[PDB]
């Protein structure tokens, strides 16, 4: 076994619950980017691991979360290799799932450092199969994950979203603090799946694109990100924070007074999982994005040092 | 360890030796080839294993050769799987040598679900590093690898160059039957640095193209004069396959023959001139002259066309109708 085991008593249970993707990044660089029946030769290649919810996981847990993945993966070496990469970083993988029936998720980049284009064909594999259902028959209907001292559930848009939106009901039916980056951006039959889900989200925290996708308002600047604030709290989500990419965020408070605060692959995702670390150590909202910011930041450097 | 442990004795050691790659492949199937810029999501995704060396490996091993791999692979879980998938082929792992300070090598193949056309870029990864001076390093200067009772070497052209080449002449100074299989197709630079070596090659097996590079000779009558070119290189016998037109061959410079193609219903030849090879050298391994081997190899590597996924395609003995075996 690569992964962790719980406890009887339950003493290493995690605060912090990320339900979301966990894809292997792997990235080929080519001097031209592949014609129709073409077999080329890489420049050089990187393997990676990404998938928003292990990102947003492992921001957490460089920072000493006590955090937790639930996902699927592979039974191949390649889950393996993400379950042993999660413990690295500080997270939890006893309730990482593991299927022979799919590989474990990826995406194959390709990337032209000349002229800076990429090509990315994203392969969900064992990602697509992790249901509800599933999700429900091995954790005895949630009851093995949503543990009485969870404070904080994170979901992303990256898994089906039915596990996604269960998930995010049933942990704010028992009290859980729940977060959902609603990113990749919805579509527009998921906006439609999602809105009555927003009652049981403690906290929202879209781009402008996903803001504009979910409330209808255009997104583009401090003021119409406000006006965003405003409709989904209308849609019953207590917590918001909509982020400007290098222009800041705003956020309200459980409906004060919305505060603008002033300013990358994977950057969104240390801000989002930074973010709740500082609330799971009792900062507030605005107290853990101006950190989480920062955090961002601090990210990107480290990340371009290594590239 | 997932790879196999030799005895002190030399009990396991193989009867054929394959000096090559190792590549998985990492298969997304696609509505559409990607776009400058677009991100897409595959149909679906399959995960294979490929390499000329493995593919090679495994089609001897799966007729129940005593093969063995030499090849380089990741500590990375995709090598480990290489590494258990070879012995679940019959493919011995003693000899097959992992870094730390690279992937295993693989493929990212694109297929176009509708136009059933490909894109593929290759990823040597830990492969690059599998050279001559470190394979010398980790057998005591090929001591540990070329054994006397060792009878074939097969080689193809998927590692770097010195590695294939420096191993050809060592095992053929050892007594050992070389077979070269020069895929991919060398290129300029690589004919050059090939042809002062083609003496020490035993069996030389290239298809049309390949051939051509080699001997400057441009169907049946040219393959024939080419087999000639080749023999005068050095290279004792021949086996030039011409895809649909089956194959030529001469045994140590006897009159050449010509052998027609199995006219089946070809659904996916990926991986059959891989399957052909190891074949071929399973049979002479048997005892079979190199004439018989290739009938029989060519008998296999029909039946590996009438079906997709490389490996998965090539027989078992079970599957086998009779008088192939
Ligand atoms: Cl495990
Ligand atoms: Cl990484
Ligand atoms: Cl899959
Ligand atoms: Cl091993
Ligand atoms: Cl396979
Ligand atoms: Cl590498
Ligand atoms: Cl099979
Ligand atoms: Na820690
Ligand atoms: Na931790
Ligand atoms: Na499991
Ligand atoms: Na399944
Ligand atoms: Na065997
Ligand atoms: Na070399
Ligand atoms: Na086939």
């Amino acid at each position: 076994r690569a992964r962790n085991v719980r406890s009887h008593t339950g003493e290493y249970a995690p605060d912090i619950l990320v339900v979301g993707s966990c894809f292997l990044d792997y990235v080929g660089y080519v001097d031209h980017m592949p014609q129709v029946g073409e077999t080329m030769h890489s420049v050089s290649f990187h393997k990676g691991f990404g998938g928003k919810g292990a990102n947003q996981a492992v921001a957490a847990g460089r920072l000493g979360a006590k955090v937790a993945m639930v996902s699927m993966v592979g039974t191949d070496g390649d889950g393996s290799d993400y379950i042993k990469e999660l413990e690295r970083n500080g997270v939890d993988t006893a309730y990482m799932f593991r299927t022979g029936k799919s590989s474990t998720g990826l995406a194959m980049i390709l990337v032209d450092t000349k002229s800076s284009n990429n090509e990315i064909v994203i392969c969900p594999n064992a990602t697509n199969h992790f249901t509800p259902e599933l999700l429900r028959a091995q954790t005895n209907n949630y009851e093995r994950i949503l543990h009485t001292g969870l404070k904080y559930l994170i979901c992303q848009n990256e898994i089906p979203l039915p596990t996604t939106l269960d998930t995010i009901k049933e942990a704010h039916s028992r009290g859980v603090y729940t977060v959902f980056n609603s990113a990749p951006a919805p579509k527009p039959a998921e906006v439609e799946q999602i809105k009555p889900f927003l009652p049981y989200v403690s906290l929202f925290c879209p781009n402008e694109v996903e803001a504009t996708l979910i409330t209808g308002v255009k997104v583009t600047d401090t003021e119409s990100a406000f006006s965003a604030i405003k409709a989904l709290q209308q849609l019953g989500v207590r917590d918001v924070v909509i982020t400007l990419g290098a222009a800041g965020f705003v956020l309200s408070e459980n409906g004060a007074e919305p505060v603008h605060v002033t300013g990358t692959t994977g950057a969104g995702d240390c801000f989002v999982g930074s973010m709740v670390y500082f609330m799971s150590r009792g900062r507030n909202l605005l107290e853990a994005c101006k950190r989480a910011n920062e955090c961002a930041a601090i990210s990107v450097t480290r990340k371009g040092t290594q590239l």
